[PDB]
C-alpha cells in the first residue's frame, strides 16, 4: 500500500512518538482526515513542518 | 538593542530554562559573543531551525 509519509499528500497533523532505533531519527507522523500515521524521516519534517517538529518536543522534552 | 531586536542572525540555542513562568532559550548569536535570553515563543517563531536544532541535541 503506496504511497507513504509525505507522499500520501496529506497534512501532517500531529506527531505521536519518535524513534532512533535505526540509527537515523525518525518521527510517527500522524495525517490530518486520515486514520494513518508514517514513519518520516525528522530531517524531513524538520523542514515541512517545523512547527509541528517543535510542538511534539515541547509536549515531550518540557 | 538585546535579542531579536539586535538584527543578528541567531547561531544556537546555548540552553533552555523555565525559572521566569515561560520556557525561555538562552541564544547566542553569530558576531556576538553576548547572549541574551529569549521567550521559546518568539523563537519558534523566527527561528525554528535553530530552535529544531537544540532540542535535537538534547534528544
Amino acid at each position: 500500500d503506496k504511497p507513504r509519509g509525505f507522499a500520501r499528500g496529506l497534512d501532517p497533523e500531529r506527531i505521536i512518538g519518535a524513534t532512533d532505533s535505526s540509527g537515523e531519527l525518525m518521527f510517527l507522523m500522524k495525517w490530518k482526515d486520515s486514520d494513518e500515521a508514517d514513519l518520516v524521516l525528522a530531517k524531513e519534517a524538520n523542514m515541512k513542518c517545523p512547527q509541528i517538529v517543535i510542538a511534539f518536543y515541547e509536549e515531550r522534552l518540557t
